[PDB]
């Protein structure tokens, strides 16, 4: 039972020093990256955003795999929705600025910015022979030494009131507090540049909604309680469970690499669905460390319902379903609820030494 899970956790643990070190290597990489991007003109105002809970400029996504996101501070951005879409929308710039070389019309073209980005950062990744950098295709995928894979995503800050579309998203009033949710709100929001001709290419230039900034303010600050996990009294295990659900999801893509049914899903995936749980469940006592299994074992129910019924709402776009047949095929995602309920009625043998 919860015994396996705990072994589990335990074994995740031998591989901190693996993953610090590649954390690091990372980090010497996107520094050098960002001060070459700050001698642009467009890409003066660059940053580093901080998305990570455990660490701070690099997020882990899966083993030797990292998530960076470079962010740029956008004034006055005026939005328009894209199609009824309610995650994608075209950027104009409310009635000049560095970004004008990337306009065509009023509209800033996200594949003009995403081509100067991606030439900016190919170029300089051959200019350090300290450690070995190539770039393969999230705006950039760099390939550290063979071994260390980091995505970086450029976006677009905007300091404005969130779109409509967000307005019954973070659902967290019953667990985290309305006040909670309010100044949540009152960050930024970012947006992602989608390339008018790549994926399924709208031919349009459209950005779509990120909030990836806020689950560190929520994942390190989880519990009804706000000295939840800041004492020995108050211990939960919401995070063991999203660790748990990781894990399994990462188990299961390196089983099924032979014909790679499940190269769709992703981390994101499973957070998403994690946290939906944490609305659903938003008491400290229904994370007590001493449930881990029936905790566990809520998150992937909820999980397989939203593989049954292919639907999956982000957490902050409620109409905007991450299972959708336009982003995830019917197959792939047959597939992993059979996976995913084998597993949940054989007590996880993915998980067995
Ligand atoms: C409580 C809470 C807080 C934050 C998140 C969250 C949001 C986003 C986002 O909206 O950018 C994430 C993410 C986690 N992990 C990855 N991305 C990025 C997705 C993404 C964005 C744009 C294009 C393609 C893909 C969650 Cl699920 C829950
Ligand atoms: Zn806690």
């Amino acid at each position: 039972g919860a015994s396996k899970l705990r072994a589990v956790l335990e074994k995740l643990k031998l591989s901190r020093d693996d993953i610090s070190t590649a954390a690091g290597m990372v980090k010497g990489v996107v520094d050098h990256l960002l001060l070459r991007l700050k001698c642009d003109s467009a890409f003066r105002g660059v940053g580093l955003l901080n998305t990570g809970s455990y660490y701070e400029h690099v997020k882990i996504s899966a083993p030797n795999e990292f998530d960076v996101m470079f962010k740029l501070e956008v004034p006055r951005i005026q939005l328009e929705e894209y199609s009824n879409t309610r995650a994608y929308y075209f950027v104009k710039f409310k009635r000049e600025n560095p970004l004008s070389q990337f306009l065509e019309g009023e509209i800033l073209s996200a594949s003009k910015m995403l081509s100067k980005f991606r030439k900016i950062i190919k170029e300089e990744i051959n200019d350090i022979k300290d450690t070995d950098v190539i770039m393969k295709r999230p705006a950039v995928t760099l390939l550290i030494s063979e071994k260390i894979s980091v995505d970086i995503t450029l976006a677009l800050e905007s300091k404005s009131s969130w779109p409509a579309s967000t307005q019954e998203g973070l659902r967290i009033q019953n667990w985290l507090s309305a006040k909670v949710r309010k100044q949540l709100r009152l960050k930024p929001f970012y947006l992602v540049p989608k390339h008018a001709k790549e994926g399924n290419g709208f031919q349009e230039e459209t950005w779509r909604l990120s909030f990836s900034h806020i689950e560190k303010e929520i994942l390190n600050n989880h519990g009804k309680s706000k000295t939840c996990c800041e004492n020995k009294e108050e211990k939960c295990c919401r995070k063991d469970c999203l660790k748990l659900m990781k894990y399994l999801l990462e188990q299961l893509k390196e089983r099924f690499k032979d014909k790679k049914h499940l190269d769709k899903f992703s981390s994101y995936h499973v957070k998403t669905a994690f946290f939906h749980v944490c609305t659903q469940n938003p008491q400290d006592s229904q994370w007590d460390r001493k449930d881990l299994g029936l905790c566990f074992d809520n998150c992937v129910t909820y999980f397989l319902q939203c593989l049954r019924t292919e639907k999956l709402e982000n957490y902050f776009i409620p109409e905007f379903n991450l299972f959708s047949s336009n982003l995830i095929d019917k197959r792939s995602k047959e597939f992993l609820t059979k996976q995913i309920e084998y597993e949940r009625n054989n007590e996880f043998p993915v998980f067995d030494e």
